[PDB]
């Protein structure tokens, strides 16, 4: 109603966030480690397009597990929500599992369910055409704004990723990937999703595509399909903070993703996307300063999904 | 916006719904074994005071599990979240343990968490006070509507109530309660809770009032703070169905709780209360008329969470 | 060989022993916490009826868990070890759950177990013949020597143990018991058997019954069958010592059983019973000295189950 | 006492437990699958050199799972207990985790024990040395009696064995193994190792050797040392039959090791060896005919470790 106003609100809200300075920057690989603890930034974009910036909006940094709902979003827009679920699960586990009961990923957002899905988009064709694919999903999704790659990231996470190719040999033993799979070929296109770089700027217009039921704002284009960014949504809300999701859909009450290089895709359903950004994490692995920002905004502005 | 035509498309789905004749009645108590499997209601309260009902809507039933959100609510409306949230968790548990990491029940949802919240509800007064204090806030909630007891319930429920009777000395053995609880006492007090009656009708404008934030649609009385309707709908998304919660959050995405007499609680925020019932159950122990009702609804009408 | 020079060993091992200052006297009840960290007995029946004692060994203390095995053993001799693995299990379970997926207690030597154990023996007759039959067992173990009772600590064990009511509770809703069983009587029949008392030389008796395949080593007197012995030393071997039982199973080898009173009944099988007490406990429930001594007495004679 | 008296008797269980047609030829790779089910052979040798074979003892078939305590003994015999127990555990585990809490695999007899005790043996050398070794202290165990190799049990159980991948990506993530192992190159050992083929005849020799406290008995040679046979004995006791381990310490009493190809190793400590092999197995993966045996040999000679 009065986006000047919201955007002063925002200000204050990022200014009370850059004062915790608590956390631990992730340093299981030399690209995450080298992040100063002090880059903070947060970007919003309305579902009508208004726009707003405030601290280091346009440094690069890597989705990690942000491209996790993305990825899921393409899958389900392209295949139906019936197929996807055929291999992979629909709700949170309680806080090490690589499988369900059924011998499915419990949902999409953690890494055996991401990895599964991965394994769902534009089968049957080279992994270079497969990431062009998803790339192009993802400039869609941005109003065509920031998406790069960081092959440092990617050499260095395949590398030193023996927990996902631990994950990705029992998966291949339970058959969960649909037949006729390159099991490796899969976790390298998986570790290059996760090595896509974007900023708090371009991430936010992501976010908002989410929030505009599969539109892109500052473009009006249809990127989604309605039945995608629904499930999406919802698997953001029950899954998508780690062991901190459940928390969070209590007193934050909003979809949410995060990931190991600090950020934190935020959807407000119907009015705005936003990507917090901060490298330094909490022991459940989300960023400190994002975390303490969305506790703030739902307490300010009242956005929790079931606030009256 | 055009309540007679949203009646027709009602009365449309019940009938579809009452086709379905699966599921088992629940027969651990006669009290429960003696329903017929063919009755079948559904009760509609709009935010707005609209009525609508259609089928068995005036037979009494126990509320059961359906009253663990409405007692929840009672204690955060009286102590807050934080004073509440000392003594039981805030998140759904996978798919027989007694209490969490940190000794407390998972969720006021489950029989356990219940147990819980039942002793922090007017504490320091006899059962007939704590009782009747109770009682007027669930007559407040229905709008002065159909809420009866069921004494011989109460009778075979507390009898042949093993279970409740060791997680009550297990909640006991790791210092659960507040100090000076009479764990027996506030056992008969759970158990006489979970055998009040309700009609379809009455039930409808306490889902109503949940989804009115607080304020009873038919009267227009502050019943619940803002706080307490918040945190109940929420809890009452992720861990009201039992163990089916997961997949009805997904596919249904509203709040609601269900109890064995056959009951679910249904709200739809800002728009109206439900009351569906039909006694048999399926394997998770839902009403299957009640699921299959809550599945056609939110495809028809778009009453789902994350619905565009 | 020469029991004259394996006195002096076991004074030897005492004295080292006697200096290991560390452990937690048990501090639940009264009738524990009261109990000197620096009493130390060793008591040594063979099966031929030498005996031999070092330090506190007329002190009487509670049987506690110790009594485990004892109880088990009488079941078998008196109902075969079909009637009564119909009730519990037969093998150890990793480090809470009160039963196993057949709705069985795990073994006899876990509190669950041991319960079920207790509602076996003497059925059909009262509380007060019941206990009288198993003291009437006991004096024939022991050779006829010390065998008493701690009221004091039966009322206290009683009125503090929520978490064994939590167990008689769930054990009466899975049906674990034989039909026509009055659980609370159980219970009182079990923290009875709890609450019997030994010196270290009547208990060293007891151990020696057991080593010598069911025979009163200082009366010759057949009390317990062939079976009954095998099964409980098996058990004892496996289950015995808490959360420790398979690391004393492979650096000591031989059957044994800790109670909470310091005491760890041990088996020589056809060479000896032990009785060591120490009150002082490890994190695991083990008396601190005991756990030393018997570790030593292995080093030294070759005592293990695989020694060559 | 009497060996032609005894190997009567030995005749009559082969004849009895030749009738159990039950179970299943393990059929996961084609070198498996293609045994013929009624293949059943009974070998035996005592501590003092005696032997006696009935049925088909002299077709050759892979260790598996047999192999297990063979290499643990070998590690033990050249590092001592305390270096192999800070890479692997000493306990049963209950009846699908990698990892104990500690990080450490539960034991030498599960897969990721025998994973990483293969990674301690001959540290420093190639595979075609590191496999040398072993062979040369298998042909020490079974007198230089038959011990072969199955190339395409090799070659089938690696490009099939995506478990035993996923295992040890885990391990390596847990840092499990030595400072500067090659994973793969473990892997590649560990599969040629449950490739290795005896026959019941010389395979009951490599059981005697341990039954003669790591003396062969046909040659009178020291091949391990009393420790490594101690440790391999207790393990094999509570570890070695799957999740038939806890009824067979209970029934059996006697330390013993099941393989997929149907060989149960059997020890008697101070009185023989044996060998038992039928292909077909039960639904824990043991030999029907050889569990059959086990049970009966027990019951008839009294050779139960605390059968008095
Ligand atoms: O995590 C600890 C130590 C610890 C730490 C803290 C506390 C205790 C223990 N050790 C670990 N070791 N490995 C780990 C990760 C891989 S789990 C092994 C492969 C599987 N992946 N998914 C599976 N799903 C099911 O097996 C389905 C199912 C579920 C339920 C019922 C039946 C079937 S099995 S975690
Ligand atoms: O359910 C089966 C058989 C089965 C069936 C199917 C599959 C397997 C087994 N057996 C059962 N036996 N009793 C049962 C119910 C009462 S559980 C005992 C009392 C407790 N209540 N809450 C506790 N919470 C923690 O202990 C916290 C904690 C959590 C995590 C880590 C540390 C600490 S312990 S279920």
């Amino acid at each position: 109603p009065d986006f000047m106003s919201f955007t002063s609100h925002i200000d204050e809200l990022y200014e009370s966030a850059k004062k915790q300075s608590g956390g631990k920057v992730a340093d299981y690989i030399p690209q995450l480690a080298k992040f100063s603890p002090d880059l903070w930034g947060v970007s919003v974009c309305t579902v009508d397009g208004q726009r707003h910036s405030t601290g280091d909006t346009k440094v690069p940094f890597c989705l990690q597990s942000c491209v996790k709902p993305l990825k899921y979003a393409i899958a389900v827009n392209d295949l139906g929500t019936e197929y996807v679920h055929r291999y992979v699960g629909k709700e949170p586990s309680g806080l090490k599992l690589f499988l369900n009961e059924d011998d499915k990923p419990h949902n999409p957002m953690v890494n055996a369910g991401a990895i599964v899905v991965t394994s769902l988009i534009k089968q049957g064709v080279n992994n270079a055409e497969k990431f062009d694919y998803v790339m192009q999903f993802l400039n869609k999704m941005a109003g065509n704004e920031y998406v790069g790659f960081s092959n440092a990231t990617f050499q260095s996470e395949r590398e030193s990723g023996d927990r996902n190719f631990a994950i990705g040999y029992y998966l291949k033993e339970k058959k969960c990937f649909p037949e006729g799979t390159d099991m490796v070929g899969i976790l390298d296109f998986y570790f290059q999703l996760c090595s896509i770089e974007v900023t708090c700027e371009s991430a936010s217009v992501m976010a908002a595509t989410l929030a505009n039921g599969g539109f892109c704002p500052i473009t009006g284009e249809r990127v989604l399909s309605p039945e995608a960014v629904r499930n999406t949504l919802s698997l953001m809300h029950s899954c998508g903070m780690y062991d901190f999701s459940g928390q969070f859909a209590f007193h934050v009450g909003l979809p949410a993703k995060s990931g190991v290089a600090g950020g934190i895709l935020l959807v407000v359903p119907n009015v705005m996307g936003m990507m917090c950004w901060s490298p330094p994490l909490d022991k459940m692995g989300n960023s400190v300063k994002g975390i303490h920002f969305c506790h703030d905004l739902v307490s300010l502005c009242n956005f929790h999904n079931y606030d009256n």
